[PDB]
C-alpha cells in the first residue's frame, strides 16, 4: 500500500518524536493518553524505537513501558502489552522526515499525526501531504 523509502537512523538510542506542524513532541502519559508537549524536560516524551521487521517498528515509552498504538477508530493509545495495533510503518518523508502508518490499518492510509494544538490527530483525518504527519526524531 506503501512506497518503501526509508529515514537513514536506527534503533540504537531512544529519542524524541518532534512534529515540527506545531512543535510539539509526542508524549505517551501514565495513563494511556497520548498527545503532544511543548516542554522538552517533559519525561513521557522519551521513546524507544525497535525494528520488527525492515521498516515496521514499535514506539514505546522509556517511562512507562507503554507502546504507542492506534485503535480501531483511529485513536492513539497507550498499549501494555505489544498488540497488532502497535505496529507502525516508519518511512522517509519529503526527503527527510519521518512518517508512522498504522500497519493494521495501512490500506486506509492512517498516520500518527499532531495538530497545531499539540492534540492527536484521529487516523481517518490524516493524510498524505499535511504537516502534522511530519516527525523529526531527536537524540534525548
Amino acid at each position: 500500500h506503501h512506497h518503501f523509502n526509508l529515514p537513514p537512523g536506527n534503533y540504537k538510542k531512544p529519542k524524541l518524536l518532534y512534529c515540527s506542524n506545531g512543535g510539539h513532541f509526542l508524549r505517551i502519559l501514565p495513563d494511556g493518553t497520548v498527545d503532544g508537549t511543548r516542554d522538552r524536560s517533559d519525561q513521557h516524551i522519551q521513546l524507544q524505537l525497535s525494528a520488527e521487521s525492515v521498516g515496521e517498528v514499535y514506539i514505546k515509552s522509556t517511562e512507562t513501558g507503554q507502546y504507542l498504538a492506534m485503535d480501531t477508530d483511529g485513536l492513539l493509545y497507550g498499549s501494555q502489552t505489544p498488540n497488532e495495533e502497535c505496529l507502525f510503518l516508519e518511512r522517509l518523508e519529503e526527503n527527510h522526515y519521518n512518517t508512522y502508518i498504522s500497519k493494521k490499518h495501512a490500506e486506509k492510509n492512517w498516520f500518527v499525526g499532531l495538530k497545531k494544538n499539540g492534540s492527536v490527530k484521529r487516523g481517518p483525518r490524516t493524510h498524505y501531504g499535511q504537516k502534522a504527519i511530519l516527525f523529526l526524531p531527536l537524540p534525548v
